[PDB]
C-alpha cells in the first residue's frame, strides 16, 4: 500500500508544484522525511480508484466540492486541528471542508467570480445590475458593448439568478438536504428574468460563450466581463488596462457566486497521518509556505488570514475574497451533477426563447430534485412495509397467527389515517400508529385462517412513481412483488415472507 515514513502529495498541474516541493525540502531538512510532490493527470479520478484499494498519495489537493464524495466512500481521514490553528483560517473556509459534522480537509485557497472591467472604457464600474442597460446604450453609441460573459454555463449566470433568493441545496446543521433545491423560487425567477430581459433588449446575445466573451474583453470591445482568477493572465498579455471588483448588486442584494475552496485531504489509508498534519499545519499553511507556492504559480485568495492580508495588496485578490464572502459555498455533494445539468438546460432554453422563465425553471427544479424526493418516498414506503411485517410477526409470537381476523386496511383521508371501522390489532404493544403512508394511498394486508405463509400486502399508491422508482422495488424484494395495472390505479402486492 502506502509506504510509511514518507509523504506523497498529489496536486494539479496548474498549481505551484515547484513551490510546494520547496516547502517539502524545508520539511525534509527539519525532520529527515522526504516529500514527493507529483502532479499526475486526471488526479480527480485517479485518487478514488487507487485510494479505495488502500493505495495512493498521503495528501491530495483538490477543490473542496469533490471531497464530500470522497468522504462518503470513506477515503478521507478526519483531521484534528487544534482550536488555535483553526482560528488562523477564515471560519467560512472551514465550512467548505465538512462532511457529516467532521472536518475532512484543510482549506488552502478561495476562489469566486468577479466583475472585470476596462478602465479606459469605464473608469467607474456600475454598482448595480439594474443600471447596466442604460450603460450599454451609452456605450453602443460609440461602438462598444457594456457586458459580455459566458451565458452557456450556469456557473457564470448563477450569481445573478441566486442574488434574490436562488440556492442549490439548503444547508442546515452540517448537512445539505438533497431534497430541497432553490431553482424555481421567486428570487431565482427574478434573477433569470433580468438575464433574459437583457438578451431580449439586445444588451447581450444568448450565444455568447467563454471564448467569445474572453476575446471581446481582451480586444477592448466590451467594457465589462465576468470571470475568475484563471483568466487574468490572458488579459495581461492583452495589455488592456483592466480592473477587478465586487459583482453588481441585484435588487440591492449582492451577487452570490459559487465559492470554490482548494483543499488538502489526508488519505484515510495513509500510515503517515501525523506527518501529513505536521506538514500541512506548520509548513504549508504559513506565510512562508503559501508564499513558496504562490511565487511558483499564484493561488488567488487564501484561507490563511495572515497571508491573505499580504496577497490582498493586489486589488484583484481583494475583490476575489469579497465576492467569495458574499457568495455561496459550492455544495460538496455528488447530487450537484443533476443540479448543473438542470440549471444549464433551463438558462439555455429561457435565453434562446425556447421556453418561458417559469417553464424553464419548473423543469429544472424537477430535473434537480425529483429523483431524490421519490427515493425518500420509496424508502418511507418500504419502512411502512417492514413495520407492518414486524407487527404481524409480533402478533404471531403472542397469538395464534399473523392477523386476528382476515384483513386490515389503512387508508389516509385528509391528514389522518383510518383503520376499517373499528380498531384492529387490539394491543398496547403494536398498533404501530406511525405509518407515514408517503403515497397517501391504501394498504391492505391479507391472510386466510389456516396454515400460514399467506402474508400479502396490497398497496394502491396515489401519485405516479417513476420507472426508476418501481424498478428500485424490484431489486429490493425480487419475485415477491407484483406491479399490476401499470397505468391508472397502479397496484403493488408484496408477500411479506
Amino acid at each position: 500500500k502506502i509506504e510509511e515514513g514518507k509523504l506523497v502529495i498529489w496536486i494539479n498541474g496548474d498549481k505551484g508544484y515547484n513551490g510546494l516541493a520547496e516547502v517539502g525540502k524545508k520539511f525534509e531538512k527539519d525532520t529527515g522525511i522526504k516529500v514527493t510532490v507529483e502532479h499526475p493527470d486526471k488526479l480527480e479520478e485517479k485518487f478514488p480508484q487507487v485510494a479505495a484499494t488502500g493505495d495512493g498519495p498521503d495528501i491530495i489537493f483538490w477543490a473542496h466540492d469533490r471531497f464530500g464524495g470522497y468522504a462518503q466512500s470513506g477515503l478521507l481521514a478526519e483531521i484534528t486541528p487544534a482550536a488555535a490553528f483553526q482560528d488562523k483560517l477564515y471560519p467560512f473556509t472551514w465550512d467548505a471542508v465538512r462532511y457529516n459534522g467532521k472536518l475532512i480537509a484543510y482549506p488552502i485557497a478561495v476562489e469566486a467570480l468577479s466583475l472585470i472591467y476596462n478602465k479606459d472604457l469605464l473608469p467607474n464600474p456600475p454598482k448595480t445590475w439594474e443600471e447596466i442597460p442604460a450603460l450599454d446604450k451609452e456605450l453602443k453609441a460609440k461602438g462598444k458593448s457594456a457586458l459580455m460573459f459566458n451565458l452557456q454555463e450556469p456557473y457564470f449566470t448563477w450569481p445573478l439568478i441566486a442574488a434574490d433568493g436562488g440556492y442549490a441545496f439548503k444547508y442546515a446543521a452540517g448537512k445539505y438536504d438533497i431534497k430541497d433545491v432553490g431553482v424555481d423560487n421567486a428570487g431565482a425567477k427574478a434573477g433569470l428574468t433580468f438575464l433574459v430581459d437583457l438578451i431580449k433588449n439586445k444588451h447581450m446575445n444568448a450565444d455568447t460563450d467563454y471564448s467569445i466573451a474572453e476575446a471581446a474583453f481582451n480586444k477592448g470591445e466590451t467594457a465589462m466581463t465576468i470571470n475568475g482568477p484563471w483568466a487574468w493572465s490572458n488579459i495581461d498579455t492583452s495589455a488592456v488596462n483592466y480592473g477587478v471588483t465586487v459583482l453588481p448588486t441585484f435588487k440591492g442584494q449582492p451577487s452570490k457566486p459559487f465559492v470554490g475552496v482548494l483543499s488538502a485531504g489526508i488519505n484515510a489509508a495513509s500510515p503517515n497521518k501525523e506527518l501529513a498534519k505536521e506538514f500541512l499545519e506548520n509548513y504549508l499553511l504559513t506565510d512562508e509556505g503559501l508564499e513558496a507556492v504562490n511565487k511558483d504559480k499564484p493561488l488567488g485568495a487564501v484561507a490563511l488570514k495572515s497571508y491573505e492580508e499580504e496577497l490582498a495588496k493586489d486589488p484583484r485578490i481583494a475583490a476575489t475574497m469579497e465576492n467569495a464572502q458574499k457568495g455561496e459555498i459550492m455544495p460538496n455533494i455528488p447530487q450537484m451533477s443533476a443540479f448543473w445539468y438542470a440549471v444549464r438546460t433551463a438558462v439555455i432554453n429561457a435565453a434562446s426563447g425556447r421556453q418561458t422563465v417559469d417553464a424553464a425553471l419548473a423543469a429544472a427544479q424537477t430535473n434537480a430534485a425529483a429523483k431524490n424526493i421519490e427515493k425518500a418516498k420509496i424508502a418511507k414506503l418500504e419502512a411502512d412495509i417492514s413495520a407492518i411485517k414486524s407487527a404481524s410477526l409480533s402478533y404471531y409470537a403472542d397469538e395464534s397467527k399473523y392477523t386476528d381476523g382476515g384483513m386490515i386496511s389503512w387508508v389516509k383521508k385528509d391528514g389522518k389515517i383510518i383503520i376499517n371501522g373499528g380498531f384492529k390489532d387490539d394491543p398496547l404493544a403494536d398498533k404501530i400508529e406511525n405509518l407515514g403512508m408517503p403515497y397517501n394511498g391504501s394498504y391492505l394486508l391479507m391472510s386466510s385462517p389456516g396454515h400460514e405463509k399467506y402474508l400479502e400486502l396490497s398497496i394502491l399508491p396515489e401519485g405516479e412513481i417513476s420507472k426508476s422508482g418501481l424498478d428500485k422495488l424490484k431489486n429490493d424484494y425480487g419475485n415477491l412483488i407484483d406491479i399490476t395495472n401499470d397505468q391508472n390505479k397502479i397496484n403493488i402486492v408484496i408477500k411479506l415472507l
